[PDB]
């Protein structure tokens, strides 16, 4: 396939899937290669550890290990990953690499790639008061229970909620008031991270939601924006499908990618990477009928696709870093 896998080194759950996803965000990968990690101590540095994983994923012929990386951000106990969501790990990783890019020539790469803006509003029904606030986001958690596809998820996510009764809004000078609450999307980022809400609480444990939930290859999002742009419609192309199979923690995590965005899909199952059909990356992961389904999707804005998937060569990795990692290998070999 020309792509290499990642080793199974414990119950790291989504971790390898997310690492392959981030590695094939080529613009992110190049920015990570530029990070000034010469002075870093290797035992403690997450940015250096992500640099290392990416370098190996780009050059290694054998499955890549991840032990230095998990040590660097300190999720080292038997159940450390079972106690966090995939977006929490992504946050830990991207926060580290963007704090490292402060003051550098690649500062802002993470906000530029993954941050969008929305508005959260409260409009009073019986008096004249509307409270607006802008929030940034790096990911979207989409409810699926009782929703047939992504589209109904986005409708449910922007739908109006009612505040009244014993839950009425405190409009300050206006006292308690009846109101509506809601969010609109102001900006959608070039890379769109969508978690699906498949891991829930039952009337008293946690259960997996294996319901059918359709997601498309091409996703139009113009109609969930507050104001659109005719020059850049909000059309996204499906880039990654992170899949879990099973109804409990004894399940198995894999990820399907079309790394180039050209519709040629591969299955990354830890150390095995294999060519797969389009039906097997997408429809076969809808759920419904089994227990195999998507819990997270990555989309790229078509207008930014080629810039986010720009070719990476080995002259993109600075020689200081190639030297440090090759010296690491050379000490490992003695
Ligand atoms: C409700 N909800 N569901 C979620 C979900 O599924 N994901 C994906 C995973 O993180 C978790 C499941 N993994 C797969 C798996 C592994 C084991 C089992 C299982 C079932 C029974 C025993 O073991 C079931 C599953 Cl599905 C893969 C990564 C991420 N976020 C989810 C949220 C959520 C909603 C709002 C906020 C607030 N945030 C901002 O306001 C924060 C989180």
């Amino acid at each position: 396939t020309g792509y290499v896998g990642l080793k199974n080194q414990g119950a790291t759950c989504y971790m390898n899937s997310l690492l392959q996803t981030l590695f094939f965000t080529n613009q992110l990968r190049k920015a990570v290669y530029m990070m000034p990690t010469e002075g870093d101590d290797s035992s403690k540095s997450v940015p250096l550890a992500l640099q290392r994983v990416f370098y190996e994923l780009q050059h290694s012929d054998k499955p890549v290990g991840t032990k230095k990386l998990t040590k660097s951000f300190g999720w080292e106990t038997l159940d450390s990953f079972m106690q966090h969501d995939v977006q929490e790990l992504c946050r830990v990783l991207l926060d580290n690499v963007e704090n490292k890019m402060k003051g550098t020539c690649v500062e802002g790469t993470i906000p530029k790639l993954f941050r969008g803006k929305m508005v959260s509003y409260i409009q009073c029904k019986e008096v004249d008061y509307r409270s607006d606030r802008r929030e940034d986001y790096y990911d979207i958690q989409l409810s699926i229970k009782g929703k047939k596809n992504i589209f109904e998820s986005f409708v449910d996510y922007v739908a109006v909620e009612q505040l009244d009764g014993d839950n009425k809004y405190d409009a300050g000078e206006h006292g308690l008031q009846e109101a509506e609450k809601g969010v609109k999307f102001l900006t959608l980022p070039p890379v769109l991270h969508l978690q699906l809400m498949r891991f829930h609480y039952d009337p008293d444990q946690n259960i997996k939601i294996n319901d059918r939930f359709e997601f498309p290859e091409q996703l139009p999002l113009d109609e969930f924006l507050q104001k659109t742009d005719p020059k850049d419609p909000a059309n996204y192309i499906l880039h990654a499908v992170l899949v879990h199979s099973g109804d409990n923690h004894g399940g198995h995590y894999v990820v399907y990618l079309n790394p180039k965005g050209d519709g040629k899909w591969c299955k990354f199952d830890d150390d095995v990477v294999s060519r797969c059909t389009k039906e097997e990356a997408i429809e076969h992961n809808y759920g419904g009928h089994h227990c195999t389904n998507a819990y997270m999707l990555v989309y790229i804005r078509e207008s930014k696709l080629s810039e986010v998937l720009q070719a990476v060569t080995d002259h993109d990795i600075p020689q200081q870093l190639v030297e440090r990692l090759q010296e690491e290998k050379r000490i490992e070999a003695q």
